[PDB]
């Protein structure tokens, strides 16, 4: 399958990246939101490649159309989306998404949900960057959540 074969080093061409991605969303419009198993593949695709290879365009398809899903109730494409921010700002740190990644972090506790915030206490825990600068709102939930867990 494309999504195991353009993960191989030095396996990745725009040619089966560009054939990939259509079947995917078409299905995806043609199934409806969360009905199509080529669209989780994709995602599950976007969670790792964007570790090691970073693109801007596919970083803000991968989020748009994961929160999209979020909003029906279809939760595996942001799930995809923060453990993509938990190891992918482990390996790489990038200021501009780790921004995003407390941004999500905040909506998805305010909308009753604790995956994203464990998965964002989790990066706290491995990286062990110190002295990093977060958002007033999610450090009153990390301090529900140090609670709870
Ligand atoms: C070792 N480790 C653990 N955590 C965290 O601490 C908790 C431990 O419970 P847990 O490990 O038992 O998680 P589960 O309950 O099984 O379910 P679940 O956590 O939902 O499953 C783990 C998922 O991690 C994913 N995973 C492992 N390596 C990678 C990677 O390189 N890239 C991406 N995108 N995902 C990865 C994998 O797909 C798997 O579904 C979990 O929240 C862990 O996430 C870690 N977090 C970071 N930032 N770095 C780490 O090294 C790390």
């Amino acid at each position: 399958h494309p999504s195991h074969e353009l993960l191989k080093e030095n396996g990745f061409t725009q040619h089966v990246y560009h054939k990939y991605r259509r079947r995917c969303l078409n299905e995806r419009k043609r199934l409806g939101i969360g009905q199509s198993q080529e669209m989780n593949t994709l995602f599950r695709f976007w969670s790792y490649f964007l570790e090691d290879h970073f693109n801007k365009k596919m970083y803000e398809e991968f989020k748009q159309l994961a929160l999209e899903d979020a909003k029906e109730g279809y939760r595996y494409g942001l799930e995809c989306l923060f453990r993509y921010y938990s190891y992918g700002l482990e390996k790489k740190f990038r200021l501009d998404i780790f921004k995003d990644f407390q941004e999500e972090t905040v909506k998805d506790y305010e909308a009753g949900q604790l995956y994203g915030l464990e998965k964002f206490w989790a990066f706290l825990k491995y990286s062990k960057a110190k002295n990093l600068d977060i958002d007033p709102k999610l450090q009153e939930y990390l301090g529900k959540f140090r609670r709870l867990e």
